[PDB]
């Protein structure tokens, strides 16, 4: 495969619904070895079969809050792996109220918490494991057309996922030097342990299912395989790079109409309402 | 006013509704002297009573396909302006069919016709006069979304647009050396000759008005005070530039419904469908 | 003039060479009535005559990271103005060590001050003044194109702006819905006390001035010029825009060369270097 | 492979150093039956062998100019290959003095066949082709950051491949609604028939290889690689997008200096230039 003898940390599964998951399973059926990092003792009950699934026994504890978690992270991927290959940098938080209402109603706590787990927690987590980083490595995040565009209540993490693609930039630019690439994956709406949590989802979900050019919602395979694309030697002249995978999605200007041309009628006032 | 003493050409003019008019309209209220030119006889008979609305005399014959018209157009105002400080290219052509079905059953025809009229032009317009342009001068085109976005049946269209974009910026960039600005005016949708030869553009304008943020379609107004300050000094630190005068539409990633949040519903299916 | 009537809040003035001064002083010119807030009472050393210097008897302490400043500010400019027209946020901090070496080096505290300071303060702003805002008010704050480009150590500052004109967008669809209208100016650089702080400032000046189209820095008054525009009615179409006051160098993909074609040399190998 | 079964469709091989090939080679390391076309006699003399090279017999006249060619394309794949999975359009073209001096000096008839050979083309292959074409195929071209940044004596092939991406955009929302995916590659400079050709090339190619973040030049591998994966089943989350190969070079707002840092100083001034 190609990703054979490669080494990759793993940060972000929740579950086998879990983005972080799509790619360790598109990167380890490309013969990668995986290492595995999970929240809370929680977590770690969905994460620990997932790892043993993907021939890993490499698995730690890891909440991008607690800075200590990050010095025994990097002793325990440098005693059990000694190096790294690729990191997945899946992980992203604010509090429920925040993904509501409007930005103008975010406080100054949940501002921070959405900018220091889904933003800073990328740099900490590279700084870390710089030295552990073999040269080739690759950064890997993920974002959401909510940085650049206005999308339904994402709000704060709309600013989040901005910073962090500048972020993606910026640590391009620092580790490039050393031939290591760094980029972000923007996938389009996908059913998750998150976005379960968030309103109207399905709408959104709908949506992008209706009035995306490839006229369907992305799988977690077709994330997965993506992600491990940027991930791998495959890519190795891409960096700094905001990769979209979402049918197509991104590219609409407005409401699809297309198929029909009567008089030219939106997709979405015939199909999910009439 | 800001174009007190200051001469400009505007091209494109076909009646008290084309967006050249209300730039023009705009310009005159600050004390520019103003020259017009049209596509023929016909359009004649609007842009006359127009100029003369707008203290102008100087009316030229101009049809961007003919070459020879822009000898005399040098000549004309050489002669009657002796010097330009702006310029406004506000012209733009395409077969009826190709702005309705598909890119893919675009002729070659139909392709070239839109990139001669929407784009070369700009590139010939600027060239013939550049002698007559003073430092500090500045052209300003105008484009639509279309151009990087996909926008309903906008097919060819959107590739001229995109490509005149382009040209914006390799001409400021040629023309900057000698202070002279280059900027492209992207609309919202409006009313306009051209705007109501086009299919469903009712819905196009419709839909911009419900999920604009500003929640209203542009007034003619607008993208003239718009135009006006990026032909004045005042934005004699801006080139280069793509200025959205469209109710803020561009930064909408998906439909509005904002507003509505027990559910969150689309505006759409609240306003304008039912 | 545009503003004549208008009532704008101006934060972010240091002295009279702040880009808030230079806007403040064009905004002036065109007849509105300002009221300033100064960080400290340093600051107000400046603020002051500068206030008065603009006819303005309205002077308001105002740091982003107490919240009490913000009720203050609230019951100040509700006693003193009444309403207000436009707010323009000019401001944004970081430490020192930031804005220098990689992005990997910023510590956690120095992040979230960055993002703070420089972004949620317009959130926090904006939504504290929101009920005195009349129709058609407009907000304008500044950017960087070390945002969505990398820019020499710019850093975290540069993930500050990428989530500052995400912001900008989705402030933009909230208040639109109330007449009220939100952009982000990006100016070129330019010396001001902040930036004099920056290391090899000189540097990131003289490759602006060498590589930009007009070939050029931008002068304050031009930034000024650009902010009123975008705070006065002549941009009541524009919203959630970021305008670019660079002298064009966002257009740039590449070291400037266009004047010279023998062998074609980059004008930086001639200028400023040789 | 990931391309095993897979039919496509190679138009634009040169010589063993054409992107094409590059691309044509990794789609065969990876399974995909190829057939290929040639502009004339004297190109089939590298075609061949090169075909031959990569187990195909079934090489083609295409002259993207003759229609008639299209029509012969379209039987021969139909009666050769029966259908096709993807289809690699790597052609481009514009007279020698285009590519030199301004865009100002550019005539209408190197403009007309700028757009039409490097443009229209696509869309015509594409049509032409639909109806041979089986669900989930994928269409890929190529670009260069000059089709939205300003890049050196670029000129009207950076409004050409401006017009190209949005033409990507359009016809993936055509063809998306048949499965059918439709990207463009934005490859780095590298060294090719048509690159040989350009004026001061090894300028734009070292100033890439330097300022890059991965501070090298793009290999052909990298971007045949990369053009695979679109290609491949691997993407079928993909279409519309535009995806930068090019050592990460796009995120470059000024040139680097990131590894000194005394006073910081340009790369450029370092390396390649003292
Ligand atoms: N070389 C670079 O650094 C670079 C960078 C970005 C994009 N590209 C793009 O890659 C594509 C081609 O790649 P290349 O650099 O390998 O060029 P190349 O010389 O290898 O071949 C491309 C050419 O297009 C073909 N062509 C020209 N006119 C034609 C016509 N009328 N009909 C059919 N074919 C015709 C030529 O035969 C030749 O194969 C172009 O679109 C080019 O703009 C190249
Ligand atoms: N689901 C989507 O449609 C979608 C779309 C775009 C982007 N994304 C991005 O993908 C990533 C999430 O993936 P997902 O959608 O599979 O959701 P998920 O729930 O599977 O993943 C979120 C992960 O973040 C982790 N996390 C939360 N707080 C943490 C903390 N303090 N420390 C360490 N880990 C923490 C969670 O434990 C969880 O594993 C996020 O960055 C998200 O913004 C998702
Ligand atoms: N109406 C909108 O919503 C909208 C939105 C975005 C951009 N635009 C742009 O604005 C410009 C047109 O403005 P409008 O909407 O007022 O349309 P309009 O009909 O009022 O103006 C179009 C002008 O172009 C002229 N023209 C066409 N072919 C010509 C030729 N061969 N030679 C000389 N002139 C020629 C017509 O005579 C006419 O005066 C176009 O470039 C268009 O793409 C319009
Ligand atoms: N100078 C440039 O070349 C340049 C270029 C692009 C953008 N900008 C932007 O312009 C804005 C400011 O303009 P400037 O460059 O003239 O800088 P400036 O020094 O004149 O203004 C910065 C202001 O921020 C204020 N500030 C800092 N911390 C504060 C706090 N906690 N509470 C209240 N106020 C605080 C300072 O008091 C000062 O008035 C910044 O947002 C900056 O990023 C500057
Ligand atoms: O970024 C996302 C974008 C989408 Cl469309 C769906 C889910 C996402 O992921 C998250 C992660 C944590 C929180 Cl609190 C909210 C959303
Ligand atoms: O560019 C435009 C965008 C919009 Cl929304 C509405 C009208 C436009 O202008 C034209 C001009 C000529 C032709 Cl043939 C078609 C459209
Ligand atoms: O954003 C800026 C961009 C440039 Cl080019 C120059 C100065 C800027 O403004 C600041 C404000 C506060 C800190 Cl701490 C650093 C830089
Ligand atoms: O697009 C390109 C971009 C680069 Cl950097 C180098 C070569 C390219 O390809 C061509 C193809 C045909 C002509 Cl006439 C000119 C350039």
């Amino acid at each position: 495969g190609f990703l054979k003898g490669k080494k990759g940390l793993i940060v972000g599964v929740a579950n086998n619904k879990s983005i972080a998951y799509g790619i360790a399973q598109s990167c380890f059926n490309q013969g990668a070895t995986l290492a595995f990092t999970y929240l809370n003792e929680s977590l770690e009950k969905r994460v620990r079969p997932i790892a043993q699934e993907l021939n890993s026994p490499y698995v730690y504890e890891l909440d991008v809050s607690k800075e200590e978690h990050f010095k025994s992270l990097y002793n325990s991927v440098k005693k059990d792996l000694g190096s790294l290959d690729f990191i997945v940098h899946s992980v992203a938080f604010a509090p429920k109220e925040a993904l509501e209402g409007s930005l103008l109603e975010t406080s100054k706590s949940a501002f921070n918490t959405a900018m220091e787990i889904s933003v800073y927690s990328l740099i900490e987590l590279t700084n870390t494991l710089k030295p552990l980083l073999n040269n080739g490595a690759s950064v890997l995040t993920l974002s959401y057309l909510g940085s650049t565009k206005y999308m339904a209540h994402y709000n704060v993490m709309g600013l989040a996922k901005a910073a962090l693609e500048s972020a993606v930039r910026y640590l391009a630019v620092d580790l490039g030097k050393h031939h290591i690439r760094v980029n972000a994956l923007s996938a389009g709406p996908i059913r998750t342990l998150a976005s379960s949590g968030i309103a109207d989802f399905r709408m959104i979900l709908k949506w992008n299912e209706i009035n995306a050019p490839l006229r369907k919602n992305v799988s977690l395979e077709e994330v997965g395989n993506a992600g491990m694309y940027l991930l791998s030697s495959l890519s190795s002249g891409v960096s700094g790079e905001v990769h979209f995978v979402d049918a197509g999605y991104h590219v609409m200007g407005m409401g699809a109409v297309e198929e029909k041309d009567n008089k030219a009628t939106l997709l979405w006032d015939l199909h999910k309402e009439q």
